């Protein structure tokens, strides 16, 4: 894939003529990672990184010699200034041309003021001036794009070199350095700190060419107009602090909103995650109250910030008019006269200097400050401490030997007890050493000292030969399983097959689609813990080392696989290699030649397994311790009459803007046509002031109305969408993930509230200004309407052609960016394993390859943008040339004022055209959020909360339950769960639910709660459930779920969202559940805040709270789940006795994944794959051996089965025969 930029001329490199094949391919089909162009050798990551590293090392050596801190800024300056001279040269030329061209504009107008048809030398001079103007515009329009591309490429090169240097440092941190630093800070500084280097360079040169341009413009204005230019210059200067101060308030009003936004998002997350609970207990009204209040509070600050932004944009719109008006008011009031030559040069000079002073200089200042901060951060990181390089080893005979003597290290220098106390032992090839003792107190520290991971404070460690190390926690790096096993070294088929067979990885390969070539990312999402541990072992074996180190290799795998591995892959293969093993299982100590015991880092006893057996010490004992989108977006804001009024306001603002300059032209013509007599100053100045005031007011009004209307549309959309999602059936929440649901509330509404209206208003502003420029040009010279049609057609086709590939490249440079961060993070996590083997240059090369692959797409991202901009500027320059030459061709009709107005507007079209196109693309891109929000606004809905037939307030008066031909399915058309359930449940009786796992257990509860619409009839108190509203059905029957959830809020809110109970009743419930004492000790009495999901409360406390809530509700029908699985048996007995003694007079159903505690129920419902088999007294079912209940009881055993039978018999005798 050769780079076409390597074989390009200059007339092809200034027009970007080599990108045509790529654009053609992108138009024909979609582009992939094969289609991108490989980078040039001078842009490879290794070269740039090595260059900057050499310069930085020279600088740090010089600073060390000088006894002073180093300077990354000095290093980058000394590396890049000699290549940044040339771009400064060209930007100087460009600024000179920008300042120069209005002088020739003035010369053309000056010719036109004294038109004489008979003269021809004047016509020739005017043609020459027009040609010079065309040359200046072509310089501004064509070469500037190659200059800009090189300016951007310089920053990209700096960033790539920085990334290489940062990772090279990251691969060699020391232990304390890794401890003090964090795995998140490094990726933070590689994702949000080294990305300011793409933007510091683009606006870098405008720190010295800004004031120079302002000085040149002020001198030119003084030369032409006179003292009056200081009024315009003063307004332009005053515009700087005002704009700066209009940002320090927006920052405050934007950081005030984030609190409400985050609170709303967190509450939304709670609602979405615990949706089943809210729907079951009917708390959606309270949750809607909370969410609505938060949304209103946030929208207040959004409205304030939007009004501020609108006022700022109106100021930007009207600043030029204010400057021109005040300048010329002073110019005329000082006793001078107006001629069309000077006014329309002052206008152009003011436009240029105002743009530069308003935008580019503050942008450059901000970007330079941010880049300075980022350089400081990267320098502070780079100055971290590292390990000392492995020095020249002691001269030995080359034998593979392991020895440690008098070792004593310190993980923390401020700690008291050293990690190791005077260890002294050696091991040789063919010997298997083992280490046992406590639950792991200083277990891996021996391996750390052996590998050099621990700094030896005293003693000596002699290790010779290749080493293989297995981490306690297995680590897998992003790539492929084959590449993970290879670890960068060569691949041999026979060796790989032998390792795979000896590692029992055949089944693991079979379970994967690609076998040994499966692509595995971070954290082993496509694998399992045992598989990645086996991967680690396979890596260690395949590395073919001399010394082998193991640490907890078989704790995360099963028994047979672990035994087979430890036998075949160790006792046979490694019998000729040094081995040191740390294990927790004593069954592997039989094959261990040597066994050592360590307690608290102290040498205790070492020897053979037989000797330790004779010693009488037990190791086990020692181990104990489109368009409709736009229509719907606009309609929700306000009616169509406001749309008409907005159109009128836009047109009035633009018309007044243009009419001010037209009035200046009219004044100039009227003054020129004269004779002393004097023009009436009052009339002209009054009309001028009126037009200026109209421009300002209409601009402000248009901005405010657009902002308010779009913000109101966003608010209405959000309210409708939240009310729609709150009523969706649980099938929707089952089909969608929680993150996806919360995304459309966090990011999409985040766009709609604060970015879409501003982008839309800016686009409308610029489009109207372009339309005004073209309209003035057409009105002055009516024949310009002929080529504008070809220009528009060409522009439309060009926009389609470019955007058919720009979006593809924008996604290509984004899907190839994240692997850099992924590799950095993964290599940081597995740093110890990586450094254990001598293979770190391999990881460095892989990282550099990834960085090259990303620069491969960044290059396309730059060059395609330049390719589009070149053609756009060619079109705009063609328009300017047409105007400037037609004005001279048709000179027999026009006059000085008209020509000056047309020419000045044609000159100002520069830059404005491109900004309009870019903003249109941005708006079209951002409308997808509106599309998604509107899509969520029209979701499904469930049955109405309230029905026409309101129930009498005695509906659960007795508690009769009838199931008649009840069939339930979670999804329409899916497999059936219940088949013809027919049963009757009487009042006050306790009914238990039993069955096998997956046999439709937790389905009758959902059928009773009408979570999904059932098939059949269910009668409660001789009333059908489907004839009553859901809020009249779910409200007054209670359920205790598997795991209770506590929502963030007061305890009063948690136990009574509707505030239907008083303080005395709440305290009575708390003391009846024995939680009153536990509650009345917080700083708050009973309104203390709670963490998410009760993070500070125990599971028993959650069940206690649920029981208290049920008692407070006081429902006649109650259904409990298994509740307890691992809770303290004391708490289990407490809740059992409370359930027995509190709900005697209320119907109780008991579903459970449990036993014995469900033995006292009056009747047992037996479910076989959703079929109701047995429904009768437990004793009667136990009497028959063929009954499934008896077999399920016998599945436990014989003593427990006998106890259960006795309990059932006693319950039957006491109940049925009192
Ligand atoms: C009456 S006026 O002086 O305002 C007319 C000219 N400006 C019109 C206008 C309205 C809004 C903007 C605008 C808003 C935001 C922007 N953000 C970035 N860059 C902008 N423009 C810009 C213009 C010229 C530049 O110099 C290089 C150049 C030279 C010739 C042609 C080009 F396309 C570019 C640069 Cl670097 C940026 C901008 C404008 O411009
Ligand atoms: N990754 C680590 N970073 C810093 N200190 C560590 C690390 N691993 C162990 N240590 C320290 O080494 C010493 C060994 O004690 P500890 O019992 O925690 O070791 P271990 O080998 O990780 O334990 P176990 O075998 O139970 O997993 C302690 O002082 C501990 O803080
Ligand atoms: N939300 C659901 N959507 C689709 N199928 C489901 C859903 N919940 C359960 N199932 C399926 O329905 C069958 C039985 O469901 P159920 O949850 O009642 O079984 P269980 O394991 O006996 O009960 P428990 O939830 O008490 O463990 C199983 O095949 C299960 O996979
Ligand atoms: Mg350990
Ligand atoms: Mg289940």
């Amino acid at each position: 894939k050769p780079n076409p930029l390597q074989d390009a001329n200059l007339c092809s490199r200034v027009f970007f003529w080599w990108l045509n094949p790529l654009f053609k391919i992108g138009h024909k089909r979609r582009l992939e990672e094969d289609d991108m162009y490989s980078v040039l050798p001078e842009d490879r990551s290794q070269h740039l990184g090595e260059e900057l590293q050499g310069f930085w090392d020279k600088e740090v050596l010089r600073a060390e010699n000088d006894a002073q801190k180093p300077s990354l800024t000095r290093a980058i300056i000394k590396c890049y200034w000699k290549s940044y001279l040339v771009l400064g040269i060209f930007t100087l030329i460009e600024e000179s041309a920008k300042v120069i061209q209005p002088i020739f504009l003035g010369k053309i107008i000056n010719y036109f003021e004294n038109y004489d048809p008979m003269d021809s030398v004047a016509l020739n001079t005017a043609y020459a001036y027009a040609t010079v103007l065309t040359f200046c515009t072509l310089i501004l329009a064509i070469l500037h794009h190659l200059y800009f591309y090189h300016v951007q490429c310089a920053g990209m090169r700096l960033r790539v070199a920085m990334c290489h240097m940062i990772y090279r440092k990251a691969l060699r941190l020391s232990n304390m350095a890794m401890g003090k630093t964090t795995t998140g800070q490094i990726v933070n500084l590689l994702s949000n700190d080294v990305n300011k280097f793409d933007q510091v360079t683009v606006f870098l040169h405008f720190l010295w060419a800004g004031p120079l341009q302002a000085i040149a413009v002020t001198a030119l204005l003084w030369m032409e107009i006179g003292i009056s230019c200081l009024a315009g210059m003063a307004v332009l200067i005053i515009l700087l602090p005002l704009q700066s101060c209009f940002g320090k308030l927006f920052s405050s009003l934007r950081s005030k909103t984030a609190t409400f936004t985050d609170a709303r998002i967190r509450t939304m997350n709670e609602v979405i995650t615990g949706i089943r609970i809210i729907k079951m207990y009917a708390w959606e009204k309270s949750f809607s109250n909370l969410i609505t209040n938060l949304r209103k509070k946030e929208i207040s600050k959004i409205l304030r910030s939007s009004c501020l932004r609108g006022m700022n944009l109106a100021s930007f719109f009207s600043a030029s008019k204010i400057i021109v008006f005040v300048t010329f008011t002073t110019y005329v009031l000082l006793g001078s006269v107006i001629t069309a030559s000077r006014v329309f040069v002052a206008v152009t000079l003011y436009g240029a200097v105002r743009l530069t002073v308003t935008l580019f200089f503050p942008s450059a200042i901000e970007r330079v400050s941010e880049a300075i901060v980022s350089i400081r951060r990267i320098q502070t990181f780079l100055l971290l401490d590292e390990i000392s390089q492995r020095n020249r080893q002691l001269p030995s005979d080359g034998k593979k030997m392991v020895h440690v003597q008098d070792f004593t290290a310190f993980w923390d220098k401020a700690s008291e007890t050293p990690t190791l106390q005077g260890l002294s032992f050696t091991v040789r090839p063919g010997e298997l050493l083992a280490v046992v003792g406590p639950v792991g107190a200083g277990k891996s520290s021996l391996l750390s000292a052996v590998l050099g991971e621990l700094a030896p404070s005293h003693g000596l460690v002699s290790v010779h030969g290749r080493i293989a190390y297995v981490s306690q926690q297995p680590w897998v790096f992003s790539g492929t399983l084959r590449s993970n096993i290879l670890f960068g070294k060569k691949y041999e088929k026979e060796r790989y097959e032998k390792v795979i067979k000896a590692c029992a990885l055949k089944k693991d390969l079979q379970l994967l689609e690609d076998g040994d070539l499966t692509v595995i990312g971070d954290r082993g999402t496509t694998l399992s813990g045992g598989q990645k541990a086996r991967v680690n072992l396979a890596r260690a074996v395949y590395q073919d080392a001399d010394i082998y180190l193991l640490d907890d290799p078989l704790s995360a795998v099963d028994a047979e696989v672990s035994r087979h591995l430890f036998e075949l892959c160790i006792c046979q293969i490694l019998h000729e290699k040094i081995t040191i093993l740390v294990t927790h299982q004593l069954q592997y100590l039989k094959a261990a030649s040597q066994i050592l015991i360590l307690k608290d880092g102290k040498m205790v006893q070492k020897g053979t397994y037989t000797e330790f057996l004779k010693s009488g010490i037990d190791f086990g004992s020692l181990l104990k311790k489109g368009f409709q989108a736009y229509k719907n977006y606009f309609r929700a804001g306000a009616h169509w009459i406001v749309f008409i009024f907005l159109i009128l306001l836009n047109t009035a603002a633009q018309v007044a803007y243009v009419l001010q300059d037209w009035w200046l032209s009219y004044w100039a013509n009227k003054q020129s046509m004269l004779n002393t007599e004097k023009l009436d100053l009052n009339w002209y100045l009054g009309i001028y002031s009126g037009l200026t005031v109209a421009t300002v007011l209409f601009g402000i009004a248009r901005s405010l109305l657009v902002f308010y209307v779009l913000v109101n549309s966003s608010q209405t959309l959000h309210n409708k969408m939240f009310e729609s999602i709150l009523k969706a059936p649980v099938l929707f929440f089952d089909r969608n993930p929680i993150g996806r649901i919360l995304n459309r509330f966090s990011k999409d509404i985040g766009h709609l509230d604060d970015l879409l209206p501003l982008t839309f208003l800016d686009f409308i502003q610029t489009l109207l200004q372009v339309v005004g420029v073209v309209s003035v040009a057409v009105a002055v010279i009516p024949w310009i309407a002929i080529p504008l049609v070809p220009l528009g057609i060409i522009f439309i086709f060009l926009r389609r052609y470019f955007l058919e590939t720009s979006r593809d490249v924008k996604r290509l440079e984004s899907t190839t960016r994240s692997p850099v961060f992924s590799h950095l993070s993964s290599s940081l996590q597995g740093l110890w394993t990586i450094r254990a083997y001598k293979a770190e240059e391999r990881c460095q090369e892989l990282f550099d390859a990834h960085q090259d692959l990303h620069s491969e797409a960044w290059f396309l991202f730059l060059t395609t943008s330049r390719w589009f901009a070149v053609r756009l500027d060619a079109i705009c320059a063609m328009f300017v040339i047409i105007v400037a030459f037609g004005s001279l061709i048709l000179a027999k009709t026009l006059d000085a004022g008209q020509v000056g107005l047309a020419l000045s507007y044609a000159l100002t079209l520069m830059g404005m055209f491109q900004w309009c196109v870019r903003q249109s693309a941005e708006v079209e891109n951002m409308m997808i959020s509106v599309e998604r929000v509107i899509e969520y606004t029209d979701l499904e809905k469930e049955a109405p909360w309230e029905y026409q037939k309101r129930p009498p307030p005695a509906w659960p008066h007795e508690g009769v339950i009838i199931f008649d031909n009840v069939n339930f399915m979670y999804s329409p058309g899916g497999p059936l769960v219940l088949k013809h359930l027919t049963a009757l449940i009487k009042s006050q009786e306790k009914v238990g639910i039993v069955g096998r796992t997956g046999a439709g257990k937790s389905s009758l509860i959902s059928a009773l709660f009408r979570l999904s619409e059932p098939e059949g009839k269910i009668w409660i108190d001789k009333i059908l459930t489907t004839e009553i509203g859901l809020h009249d059905l779910r409200k007054k029957m209670s359920i205790i779920p598997q795991e209770p959830v506590l929502f963030t809020g007061t305890m009063r809110k948690n136990l009574d969202p509707f505030n239907e109970h008083t303080d005395e009743e709440l305290w009575n419930a708390l003391q009846e559940v024995q939680l009153k004492e536990t509650i009345e000790d917080l700083p708050g009495k009973m309104d203390t805040e709670l963490a998410e999901s009760g993070s500070n409360f125990s599971v028993g406390q959650r069940q206690l709270v649920c029981l208290a809530r049920a008692i407070l509700r006081k429902n006649q029908i109650l259904i409990i789940d298994q509740a307890t699985a691992n809770v303290d048996p004391r708490t289990d007995e407490l809740i059992q006795k409370k359930i027995r003694e509190k709900f005697a007079h209320c119907t109780v159903l008991t579903i459970a994944h449990r036993l014995n505690t469900i033995i006292d129920s009056d009747k047992i419902m037996v479910l076989d794959s959703g079929r109701l088999k047995e429904y009768d007294e437990p004793y009667v079912l136990l009497q028959n051996k063929e009954s499934l209940f008896y077999k399920m009881v016998q599945q436990l055993g014989k003593a427990e089965a006998a106890a259960l039978t006795e309990t059932a018999k006693q319950v039957y005798f006491k109940r049925n025969y009192p």
